[PDB]
């Protein structure tokens, strides 16, 4: 598309001279007004992937934390992504930690963020998603695209489950899947919720709350779910990389026994100390410096779960091979974040071209044949 490249011109200017979040807000503004490029091409039927009954037309979506409020869904999905994970959201709106709270290092293709959970709140974000679903039923470029919702807790929330209830009971019928965020490093004591006992209780409650919306309705299931699948939203868990294996195997044993629908592996880390520009700066780091670390976590959990729980790759994906390495490790789908930051509009068209070519060269009939081939 000719107009993909114009935004690559501005991109270097932005990376070198403009504050990251200002660029991020700008990005969202362009999408709000549908001034982003489009990728209307048919996707390779050899790359169409699925997570249980959730059928992704291609294995690439946009990770959570990008459109934390669903004010930019149409445009981002129209860039060429098969799905998007909005959020993470909390019941009430938050302003997050103080700015500046996002810092890019172009040289290492790395990011550090101390955003917290700044969002417009569950209620208002739900209205934004309703607007989208009503446009989706009227736009053919969106008819097959999927929208998941990452959910979390407010800093002052006492019981995480209470916040999981409100959001599920408010937005569950419009979402295609729920992502359980118990892994953000920028919320105090949030990663202590990954202890097996409570995470078990967390998963069961999420599944239960989603299961409870179906019972009390007079309308059939078709008109209950105003989403893409017309089906109950699947439940995925978001995991942090900064854990020991004892914690990982505990989690793995739990999510098998509680029948989680999936697990997003992985999230940002606080243990990276090989970035000079981020010294004395709080938050979790994203990008290339997390690529290798995450892929190994996938292998671990993919093995700790005996391949019985699907995975959603997330961390350091920039190239088609980067994705394949994570696909061959056990991931069914991949999410990108830093890639959009450093590559811009050509992110989807680049990583989809690259992956198709590699699948062809490596001798694979389809993507599923590559799952766990390592
Ligand atoms: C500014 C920023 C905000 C983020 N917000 C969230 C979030 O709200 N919820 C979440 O689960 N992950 C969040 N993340 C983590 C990303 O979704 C992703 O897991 C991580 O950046 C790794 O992706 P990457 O290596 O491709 O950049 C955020 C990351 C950044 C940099
Ligand atoms: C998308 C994005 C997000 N974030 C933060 C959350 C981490 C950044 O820091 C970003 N920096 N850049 C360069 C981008 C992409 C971008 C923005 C605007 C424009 C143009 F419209 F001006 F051309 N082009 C490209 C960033
Ligand atoms: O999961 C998350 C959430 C955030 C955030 O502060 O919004 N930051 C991260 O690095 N990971």
């Amino acid at each position: 598309n000719p107009e993909f490249f114009l935004y690559d011109i501005f991109l270097k200017f932005c990376l070198k001279y403009i504050d990251g979040e200002i660029c991020h807000d700008l990005f969202l503004l362009l999408g709000k007004y549908n001034i982003l490029p489009y990728d209307t091409s048919n996707d390779s039927i050899y790359a169409c992937t699925n997570i249980k009954h959730l059928d992704f037309i291609n294995p690439f979506g946009v990770a959570a934390g990008f459109d934390k409020n669903g004010v930019c869904i149409d445009s981002i999905l129209k860039l060429g992504f098969s799905f998007i994970e909005i959020g993470t959201i909390t019941p009430r709106g938050q302003t997050g930690n103080a700015k500046p709270r996002i810092f890019r290092d172009v040289e290492s293709r790395s990011i550090i963020n101390s955003c917290g959970f700044n969002n417009m709140g569950c209620d208002k974000v739900t209205e934004n998603l309703i607007l989208f679903r009503k446009r989706q039923e009227e736009d053919k470029l969106l008819s097959k695209h999927i929208v998941g919702v990452s959910i979390g807790k407010n800093k002052d929330t006492v019981n995480i489950v209470d916040d999981l209830k409100y959001c599920i009971n408010k937005i569950g019928r419009y979402a295609d899947y729920i992502a359980i965020n118990v892994s953000s490093p920028n919320t105090p004591g949030l990663r202590d919720n990954q202890e097996a006992g409570k995470l078990k209780n967390i998963i069961l409650s999420v599944k239960e709350e989603i299961d409870n919306l179906e019972k009390n309705n007079i309308m059939n299931d078709e008109f209950l779910w105003f989403n893409t699948t017309k089906k109950k939203p699947l439940v995925f868990v978001k995991l942090a990389p900064d854990l020991n294996q004892e914690q990982k195997k505990e989690i793995a044993d739990v999510l098998l026994e509680t029948n989680i629908d999936g697990m997003i592996i992985s999230n940002t880390t606080t243990q990276i100390n090989d970035i000079k520009s981020f010294e004395n700066k709080k938050g979790g780091v994203s990008g290339a410096k997390l690529k290798d670390i995450s892929t190994k976590f996938i292998c671990e959990m993919y093995n700790y779960t005996n391949k019985q729980i699907p995975i959603i790759a997330s961390g350091g994906i920039f190239s088609g091979l980067d994705a394949l390495e994570k696909i061959e490790a056990g991931a069914s789908v991949c999410q990108l974040y830093s890639c959009l930051v450093f590559n811009g509009m050509k992110s989807a068209v680049q990583i989809k071209r690259e992956l198709n070519h590699l699948l062809y060269q490596r001798g694979y009939y389809n993507l599923k044949e590559a799952i766990g081939r390592k």
